[PDB]
């Protein structure tokens, strides 16, 4: 059996360039057309980033010999800045104009899902009409692409350059070529700018050494959404052959060997038999009208009458199929199969716990080296900019000046969607627990329910003094 | 039976190392295009190391004789330097630039899961821009074989060269082959360098003396995902032969005798007596259109009629079969049956902390056996470089030099994404009985949860002190 | 029955050493390539061994009329050597420096369960780089033969040389035969050193007296193990057999006495019929294509009909007998079923916890008698080494010098992986009565647990100072 089986073994570039496009195809074929794979995708979305996408500036005031309050004065003051520009209702951040930094990061996780990569642009504007001049510009995988199409070489495979250790030099981007009737160009985009400032940004998850193209996950499950829509279409004609109404009007007659005779006779001369009993027949059942359902029952030849005979005529097992299936498919994609497929039929409460908990590490996963890099990579260079423009003032004392310690600086970290409560009691509980045993620490209790602490203690206080200055008990 | 099977007996080496390259290959295969595959190195890539790997140094103050606070002090310093020096945004711990040091360990444990070994080089960059220029390249288990395909030898196997006692001297490391346009070049990269510095980490786990090369696991299960997948197919196909609908109208005619006899007249003279009444017919079928459904009912010839008989008619016993070979494949990769099928029926919540328990210390035992190992030689390199720039300074009353030592001064503990709750509240009472109860210290329930006591206790000192401050309830 | 069943009497090694070879061929096959042997293994190793094996000394100052405090220093400077001895980055306890002293232990255990036996060897090292000069190698039991496969004799079977109790004076050990270019050489190994220094270790489970080398276990199951595989297969092929599919164009024709009249002249000269009977056929259902699906319905002669019978056609009994067969293999295997198949379908706490108990003791009983025995031995090389070169220092006042006695200075106990957690609440409510009810002492709750009363106090301790120094509630 295993002998008929004898994949090559290639590198993975080699194994996906040659199908890369047609991957990517077939991948927004499914998207579009698919349900289960909007589905998915949607998921994806409202749980890797969610409603909103908070920053927390978290700067390593210790390696840069900073005052902890120091520290923290500059974070809440680049905090200020940072939100009022990310939410701007123009959407300049974007210089098409049409989205907000949140729905960037979920444009970017989606597409990186959906084809295995994603890509960035930052552009320096020219209007002043704006305090930062820094926008953001998403280029989709299949606009990177090797100039007129020629073929890949060493150090240019898939509109991407390399150098000897396959660190990617730059790209080569191709413009839109909507409508078909102007030949597309390539421009060559460098990775980073000469001072650091990272123009170019491209996320994705390789798998292996010298892997230049993301991998979109469909690419193990395309064929099992192949037969899950055959199985669809094969069991609705099962169900409209089920109730086929077959019924004809029949005479026996063809008389055997007097029958090859008669048909003998009305080849030579004798068709006035067949002619006059077709006559009487279409007379009598003219008079007759036997109509069983909504019509004239047919008539049949002398001697001829429908036979149909069928295949097996057991249950199809239609439900353990594509029960089979849907786990299959929830499997390729990293998601529980019930939250997939929205079928909670006999679910325990511990056991959906589980499945939600398996799901959810993987999302966390997932959120942290997806969205979180490149979320960081627009603060990195939205925070260079404000710092040029002095929006902000770095510590007076700072051991290093900006750009050699840019991670230093700007080392951050983002908090999503929680995880939202299955039940609601047992994760408060497990919260107060937490919070009064010593365990844990509100930031984190805040994290996982989407919020900050900061805020969180201003808010509480101003409740406090308000509902003291109105006589409420405190 | 039994007489029918004769195995050899070879070496673990001998029996693996002719098939190395398809079976690599094969298990490439499975993972790329099957789902179940690519779920299960998910499952083993998010429990193994999962969002995080954090680092923890302890050194042996005892055996160095040095005072513990001392010993503290540098644990803190270098830890320090080494947070700031591992997720740094620029990706400059890997040569190539499009990691961190997270989805290194990641990619490890994931190329060492389906290949059953992982490879790493430590270079020396000499690129001034960053503080530390040690960085850090995979190479894929492909790419290390014998130069120019040579015949294996005793000191020469796979591509690594052995010493009489066969400790591994060297490898010989094969260049990129994309595109297959040029011969592969290989290079001789010692094991380690001159000064005892890790030059070249080979990371797998051997099942006997002698073993080279790492098998992967999939080695055990592959012709189950074959017989899993032609059962797909299968299954799809009586799906659509159950379906399958046959509707004849047919004419007996030829009775035996006459049949010959007309046989003999039309053969010698009389075709006509058929095709005139095939005419006959097909001038009355003209007026008739017996339409079954949408379709015209075929037309047969006199005395033949289909016959569409069938094999056995009962269930195919599907539900039981493929449940059966999804728990094979669960039992051969060593995860659970329910996480990797996504099947969570009628799941009873002991029996599910009972599969939580079983999958938890498999995967505690490969974090400590493949991920820890590989990170302990990246950090120790990472230290030794850090040493030499005087970032960290040593104790000055150490009783031997780093070099003299390294274990000892890189005696280094890892925690990743520890356990997470099933139910919570059992596991947070676990937690408080344990640290109530004496029988518990408060970094190892943290190392389950993933966080250490240090910054614990500090984030809690900071809290109380801020709210206090506000006047909130401490 | 009974009648036809007359096995001879003959010693263990009588009716083991003439097939051991084969046996040992077999048992390896079923590892390498069942799923399931690879999972029984992989249990073995985790819950026998776990994560760490953690050394605790425990001399006997008694007998040795030691003061119990010295006893105590004493011990604790033999494990803080031990310790940075034992997990060494280096690998240097290790001749083929892959593998550290917790999967030596793993390897160990697994070499015997699918083995029968396991041999080490401790060398000399002359290399002064380390402190320790002592390393350890394992050796196959496939390496241990008799010279030129000679055949046994009294003193000398299977490459073991007995006195006249029978007593193992010394083995023959073969080189490496991969590539299979070279003649096999074979060296003689005495058991121990002229100085009673343990210079090779053999380790197995004697079932009477002479038995000179192990059986594995899967001897009990091999054929069990075969007849699931065919279970499987044919299971496939009935699924395969099922979803088959005939349908074709038949006709009766064949007119008894006529037919015979019609063969008599078509073989005479009359094969006209025939063939112009099959070309008008064949034109007519060219102008057909009567299609059952996309595919043409076939044709046969006059009177020739497809005739199919399956047999039965009742349930196949698959699921019974499948678990039928699983709880024979854990019977054999000395495992419960529901681990080592992972089916807790339908399964009660206390009944799930009852067999895990059972399998733990079961494992409990070779850990004893197997791991402890060879970590037993290792150290008490290593021991000797280190009082050698006065790394540690024996009491002043030592009744008899370490050589006299060296199960005195070396008695030792191992902690595993402990016992793990099916509920959490109810076991640690074990823990709390019996530690505060005096029927129990820390260490074996630390045991269990997989930990030491002594670390885990200092660690309180510490906390405990910590959080008295941070303003926190002690």
């Amino acid at each position: 059996q295993l002998r008929s089986w004898n994949p090559p073994s290639e590198s993975v570039d080699a194994a996906l360039l040659p199908n890369f496009t047609r991957g990517n195809a077939r991948a927004d074929d499914l998207v579009r057309n698919n349900g289960y794979a909007a589905n998915a995708i949607q998921l994806h979305q409202d749980h890797i980033v969610g409603s909103f996408f908070r920053l927390s500036h978290r700067p390593s005031w210790r390696y840069l010999g900073i005052g902890e309050e120091e520290a923290r004065a500059f974070s809440r003051e680049v905090e200020a800045a940072w939100k009022e520009f990310a939410e701007d209702d123009c959407c300049c951040i974007d210089v098409e104009r049409k989205r907000t930094f949140t729905m960037m990061i979920r444009e970017g996780v989606a597409m990186h899902a959906f084809n295995g990569e994603l890509f960035v642009q930052a552009t320096w504007d020219t209007s002043s009409s704006r305090l930062f001049r820094t926008q953001f510009r998403m280029v989709s995988p299949k606009r990177i692409s090797n100039p007129n199409n020629t073929g890949d070489s060493r150090n240019c495979r898939a509109g991407v350059q390399i150098n000897d250790s396959g660190a990617a030099l730059g790209y080569y981007v191709s413009e839109d070529g909507y409508p078909g009737w102007m030949p597309q160009k390539w421009t060559w985009i460098p990775r980073e700018l000469p001072g650091g400032r990272a123009s170019f940004i491209h996320v994705f998850e390789p798998v292996e050494d010298g892997q230049t193209r993301g991998a979109n996950v469909f690419y193990s499950v395309m064929e099992q959404m192949k037969m899950l829509d055959t199985l669809q279409n094969t069991q609705l004609q099962s169900a409209i052959v089920k109730a086929m109404y077959a019924a004809t009007i029949e005479s026996e007659l063809d008389t055997q060997s007097a029958m090859d005779f008669i048909l003998g006779a009305n080849s030579q001369e004798q068709r006035e038999r067949l002619t006059g009993w077709i006559g009487e027949i279409a007379a009598y059942y003219a008079a007759a009208p036997v109509r069983l359902g909504g019509a004239k029952v047919p008539h049949l030849m002398p001697g001829d009458s429908l036979n149909l005979q069928t295949a097996q005529d057991t249950d199809n097992g239609y439900s353990v199929f594509e029960q089979s299936l849907l786990r299959y498919i929830a499997a390729g994609l990293g998601v529980s199969y019930e939250q997939l497929s929205r079928n909670y039929a006999q679910m325990s409460y511990s056991t959906a716990r589980a499945s939600a908990n398996e799901s959810w590490a993987y999302f966390m996963g997932r959120r942290k080296f997806v969205a979180s890099r490149q979320a960081s990579q627009m603060f990195l260079c939205w925070l260079e900019e404000a710092i040029v423009r002095r929006v902000v003032t770095l510590p007076s004392k700072a051991r290093f000046s900006f750009q050699e310690a840019r991670s230093a600086w700007g080392n951050c970290d983002w908090i999503g969607s929680g995880r939202m409560a299955i039940d609601g009691l047992k994760e408060v509980q497990e919260a107060v627990m937490l919070i009064e045993a010593g365990l844990s620490t509100y930031e984190k209790e805040c994290a996982k329910r989407g919020d900050d602490y900061q805020e969180i203690f201003a808010q509480q206080v101003r409740e406090t003094m308000e509902r003291r200055a109105a006589g409420l008990k405190p």
